[PDB]
């Protein structure tokens, strides 16, 4: 099992968040479809591919993410999440393996998903 999501997540692209401020925090029905079709093509393990769909969303965000305001103010320690491309879209995943050094507050296992409008570029 550790070896299917470490193959699957070094294969994924480091992603270059630019502008925090345009995360999606919730998502529709809809883009929350569209964002598994995309792991799930990208070859993303059964295992976790579901937990983190409910995790691209508020709702299920760690504190650290949870509302507005805290987002706004915790700005500054996002540019610190290793953060891997979600492949066609304006999405990433940070995977809770490659994550220890932030807070339990800013993430959760297996990992969490943030989709922005736009801003996000290869590195």
């Amino acid at each position: 099992e550790y070896n299917e999501i470490l193959e699957w997540v070094n294969s994924l692209q480091p992603a270059r968040v630019t502008r925090w401020g345009g995360m999606i925090s919730t998502p529709d029905a809809v883009l929350q479809a569209v964002i598994k079709r995309s792991l799930v093509e990208s070859g993303c393990p059964a295992s976790i591919v579901n937990e983190l769909i409910e995790n691209a969303h508020e709702r299920s965000w760690p504190q650290g993410l949870a509302t507005l305001e805290t987002r706004q103010m915790n700005r500054r320690y996002y540019e610190n999440y290793v953060a891997k491309r979600i492949p066609g879209k304006q999405a990433v995943v940070v995977m809770a393996c490659e994550n220890q050094h932030m807070g339990d507050d800013m993430v959760q296992e297996p990992g969490l998903v943030m989709i922005f409008a736009h801003g996000v570029e290869e590195i």
